[PDB]
């Protein structure tokens, strides 16, 4: 058996930051464990994690592909002539290009290991024996061949999460985002089940690569898609997805999925509504991946959902064992998991305890059109503050008066503490909003006030200068109002 | 002589802001004078000024149209299959749509004047007889028919700038950006003379709408284009212009232009090289437009190049005559002129002195690819502070590896005062950098430091995210580079 300072189980966004930082900057002997080295089936994620293999990186490439549907249509207004009846998308080419890109990054991570002192990769399933030794086995099965036993001082769990499935009749006929990245054919008709951002992102990808006459339906249990986002922005996004032809079936949930003779799936909705689809993708949530780790043999314990309970510095109850990223169920985004992996190495190896601030974290939804969002939604702000002011504007860019997509309203909403003037949250809908929100997030982790925003001079013509053009509140909340 | 609180000569960006404010906010009686109500020859600019009519707004529509040449080409990498030989630009469709968009905006300004009691528009050439009477004549000739003689308490001079010409033989065969907005056919071969943002932006418009086998040359008298911008960015923009096929000709200046029998124009350069072009457009400069105002008749000092000299509150030597916008030669951007108009009304009519801060003002170059810049370039900063640190990052977006456009590097450069880490300048090259620099300008107005920047968590995947990723300096200046 070998002796290590650290064993990282999971070589994703968090574990690879942590392991690399511990080995190079702190000259520690570190083992990182993951299931496989190259992206794809059987385990989908691999070296580099979910984001690089089956997450942020392939989905942004595929959403960029999807946007060309609207740009080739919108170019006509600006005088571009082409035979538009000949245009045909080519899913196969998109996936071949995407896989080339993702494998490039995988080969880069292998290089990274050859370049560094005490960092070794170990391929297999990590499971805990006791709080000081982790087993690398042949499969998730507890009775599989144990390949290696690693003796350690500190253990770091960073196994991520996995797609949540529906407990329904014919769940087995449904795919998740994982299989969606390797689909051989673009579906003609497809159902994305779920109201979250992964559902909405894929619905816009399938909508663009479908055969014309095809259809993509987005079915969600609640009233408006995208819980946790600004309610006005959720309302306008819905209509803009509908305007681009996807059918948002609100208050619909699968009940039965049955395979038809010709491979297609037949689905019975909870309303007794029925429809047939080439693909049914569940995008209903992500659960902490912790079940197989045998945490119990080391005394570390979980929450009901599988989340590993951790204090602010990422320490679990057994002290030499820490946990970061999606398995921790704090904020499930790559920059947060990376930040936590770095903070952990200052805390145990540099012995400077850094806790990661999961507050005012900005994020985006690469839907068509996209959203960039940071801080508080007004309902939450109005529960915590006395005087909340909501500022809002909407405009159709002059541009879309000429492209013909007049339904593309840019919307910006800013929530303030009206006593203070401190900007509590900024929520944007429209193109470039993911680019624009990163800088606004610096303004908010700095404590800007609405006077800071309208005293800056605008850069013209941009959509972003609206941020600097809003001075009168639309309405306020003194516990309530609207 | 009649009875006015304010007469504003020049109904443009600054001029109209001040006139609306003085009237609807402070109930003053104000006359706004301009040459023309709608865009187009002979005066090109008209009600709404240069930006609305022959500036920011027409220009930006036209460069978004030009950008379709790249994205239609780039779609192929993402699997969008189409008849590549069918694709052709129609310049007539582009300027027809641009003219309706600008005609809409002109109509709404006439609307504005109907909806506000003390505001009136007077068409003609405004000139001063005395520091309390302004006469609007029929033409710019001092001896022309006086149409109106308005008598006024205050005068606001906001006549903007005009294109600068070359005094060479055949200058009258060249156009400026004014005429380029009404060209009937896109040039097959074109020459853009100048190195500032306006010839850069038109070179990209002409490059995209040219007939195949065409060519646009950019000729500049100096060593490198975009004097006054970050030197690494200028170098990199030149190389990206060349990769998209435009021919950048440094140390090059025309000597004489003659018209060919063909109708095209023959250009002899000062090096002795010759070539023929359909269009030769001069974008060598813009000079303050004070020349026919009769400023000596009111004793107001002009600064040689034409700039009306003013103090921080935009007051001239004559205490009831103020001047704003491009005529004062301070920052020739529409936002700055508007802000100066607002500040002016506060100071004289709301009796609260303001002054525009012309520092940290961000701006954008709508080149293909675009640039977004704010603050000091390192050279200037190095001659004011003892230790300046420069941070930079370059990367090709993943997407540009899939599309053909491998040359499209995104670059961000941050200049810091190394004493406390205060960010003095951020210079970016790449798509969306105009949209990103607007909110970075807010962080800069609030006194941001490099640590504010890397302590914000990123939004992944975005280009803007690179802002939060720069911890270590590339090099420093301790008076000189190190
Ligand atoms: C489709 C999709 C889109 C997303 N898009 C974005 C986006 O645009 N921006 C963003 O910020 N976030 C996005 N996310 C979220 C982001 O991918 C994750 O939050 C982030 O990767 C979490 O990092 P992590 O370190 O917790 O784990 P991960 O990056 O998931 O890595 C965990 C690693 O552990 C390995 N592993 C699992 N169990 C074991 C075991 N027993 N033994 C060994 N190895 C094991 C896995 O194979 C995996 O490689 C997206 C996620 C998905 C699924
Ligand atoms: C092609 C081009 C592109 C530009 N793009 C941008 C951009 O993208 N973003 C940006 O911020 N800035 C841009 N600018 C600069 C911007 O157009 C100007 O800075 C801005 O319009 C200046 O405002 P102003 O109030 O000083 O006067 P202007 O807006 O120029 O208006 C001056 C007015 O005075 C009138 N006039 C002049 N003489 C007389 C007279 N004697 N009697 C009566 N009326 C008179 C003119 O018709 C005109 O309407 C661009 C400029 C050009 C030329």
């Amino acid at each position: 058996s070998r002796a290590y300072d650290l064993v990282v189980i999971g070589a994703g966004s968090g574990g690879l930051e942590a392991g690399w930082n511990a080995a190079s900057l702190h000259k520690k002997r570190v083992a990182v464990i993951d299931l496989q080295k190259h992206h794809g089936p059987p385990h989908y994620a691999a070296l580099g994690g979910t984001c690089v293999n089956v997450g942020c990186v392939p989905k942004k490439l595929m959403v960029t592909g999807a946007n060309y549907m609207d740009t080739i249509r919108e170019s006509a207004g600006f005088g571009w002539e082409l035979d538009r009846e000949s245009v045909r998308p080519n899913w196969k080419a998109l996936i071949a290009a995407k896989n080339k890109a993702v494998s490039g990054i995988n080969d880069s991570y292998e290089g990274m290991f050859a370049d560094t002192e005490g960092l070794t990769f170990h391929q297999g399933f990590g499971a805990l024996q006791d709080n000081h030794t982790v087993l690398v086995r042949e499969s998730a099965d507890p009775n599989s061949a144990v390949l290696e036993t690693l003796d350690t001082e500190y253990i770091l769990l960073a196994t991520g999460s996995w797609p949540q499935h529906l407990g329904i009749e014919g769940d087995d006929l449904c795919i998740t985002s994982n299989e969606a990245f390797y689909l051989d054919e673009a579906p003609k008709r497809a159902l994305c089940v779920g109201g979250g951002y992964i559902s909405i992102e894929f619905a816009g990808i399938f909508n663009a690569y479908k055969a014309r006459g095809g259809q993509v339906d987005l079915a969600y249990r609640g009233d408006m898609i995208l819980r946790g986002f600004d309610s006005e922005l959720r309302k306008q996004l819905t209509e803009q997805l509908r305007a681009n032809g996807i059918n948002v079936r609100t208050h619909e949930n699968p009940a039965k999925v049955t395979k038809n003779a010709d491979g297609t799936r037949h689905v019975v909705f909870e309303s007794g509504a029925e429809a047939d689809y080439d693909v049914v993708m569940l995008a209903i949530g992500r659960v902490p991946r912790s079940q197989t780790l045998q945490l119990e043999k080391a005394g570390v314990e979980v929450a009901k959902n599988g989340a590993i309970k951790v204090d602010a510095y990422s320490k679990t109850n057994v002290d030499n064992i820490y946990a970061i990223g999606d398995v921790t169920d704090r904020v499930m985004l790559t920059p947060v998991a990376i930040n936590e992996g770095a903070a952990f190495v200052d805390t145990v190896f540099a012995n400077k305890p850094r806790a990661t601030d999961h507050t005012k974290v900005a994020c985006a939804v690469f839907s068509i059109p996209p959203m960039g969002v940071c801080g508080y939604v007004e309902e939450d702000a109005a529960k915590k503050y006395d005087q909340v002011a909501v500022y809002e504007s909407s405009f159709t860019p002059l541009m879309h008066n000429i492209s013909g997509s007049t339904y593309k309203k840019f919307m910006v909403r800013i929530v303030t503490n009206h006593a203070d003037g401190e900007v509590l949250g900024v929520h944007m809908l429209g193109d470039s909003s993911p680019e624009i929100i990163q800088s606004v997030a610096i303004c908010l982790k700095m404590g800007a006030k609405i006077s800071d925003v309208y005293n800056t001079i605008g850069v013209h013509p941009t959509s972003a200068e609206e941020l600097c053009s809003m001075r009168t509140p639309a309405y306020f909340y003194e516990k309530g109002k609207r």
